[PDB]
């Protein structure tokens, strides 16, 4: 049962779309439809399949695994460390996941996205949009090949977290752990991760929230994102809206 739903009142004002689906009682709750179906880059959602990736594959083992830092300076304080797996997600460290991901052959990754059914499912660009200078710090999730829509990130977490992959139920757990968020209400868990980018092509942000949420024996697939085509809006931003939508309509 699809319901078509006006969650505008929580975007104040910012282009976007949302939605949420229950997979167990089949409803599914779209904030712009057209949106919802528009497939956009991940940017760092992406890390979400990437731990998952790195699990299988061995890179990693735990949320304690660690990438061998190289000293290489960096402005953000938290990156110029040997961090580990669940610092890096919650930091978003882009050398971290670059190195884990780099670490494994190009079919491997194919593979799974083709069986995740990952959107376009498009690693050509391996090395990203390195027309933005930024070098080493780019990868085929960044603004570049690989593009998926908010209705498919759902339906991939749906799968990831119902069990329905053959991902290790260990490597799922350790996942939830790290993606896991405090939004001051005990009677919700919220798990996710944002994701920023800049379509350069339309001039236009891809601000992302994507995850789940558990209230009381149902789960929620979810993924908020914003449109917009000002540059302020990112990732962390969208974010602050998807809370306020699973505060007002999902408690
Ligand atoms: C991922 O989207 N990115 C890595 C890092 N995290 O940003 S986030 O808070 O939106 O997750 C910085 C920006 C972005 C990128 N383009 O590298
Ligand atoms: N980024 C978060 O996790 C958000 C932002 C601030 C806190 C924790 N959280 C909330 O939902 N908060 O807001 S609060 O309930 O009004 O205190």
């Amino acid at each position: 049962s699809v319901n078509i739903v006006d969650y505008s009142d929580c975007f104040e004002g910012i282009s976007g779309g949302a939605i949420f689906c229950n997979t167990k009682n089949k409803e599914y709750n779209i904030y712009n439809k057209e949106l919802i179906e528009t497939r956009r880059s991940p940017c760092s959602t992406f890390k979400i399949v990437s731990t998952l990736i790195g699990l299988e594959k061995g890179v990693i083992n735990s949320k304690e695994s660690v990438m061998g830092y190289d000293g290489t300076d960096y402005p953000n304080k938290n990156w110029n460390k040997n961090l580990s797996l669940e610092e890096a997600f919650k930091e978003s460290c882009v050398w971290y996941y670059k190195k884990l991901i780099n670490k494994v052959d190009a079919k491997s990754v194919q593979n799974i996205l083709d069986d995740l059914k990952y959107g376009n499912c498009d690693i050509s660009e391996w090395e990203g949009d390195l027309k933005n200078g930024k070098g080493h710090l780019n990868g085929f999730w960044l603004e570049s090949s690989l593009q998926i829509s908010p209705k498919e990130q759902v339906q991939t977490m749906a799968k990831i977290f119902e069990g329905d992959t053959n991902f290790k139920k260990e490597h799922i757990n350790i996942l939830r752990d790290i993606m896991a968020i405090d939004v001051n209400d005990a009677n919700i868990n919220v798990y996710g991760k944002t994701g920023t980018g800049f379509d350069e092509k339309n001039k236009r942000v891809d601000a992302w929230f994507v995850g789940m949420l558990e209230r009381e024996g149902d789960t929620y697939y979810f993924a908020i994102k914003s449109d917009d085509s000002n540059k302020e809006i990112t990732g962390p931003k969208v974010k602050e809206i998807a809370i306020n939508i699973i505060k007002k309509y999902y408690s």
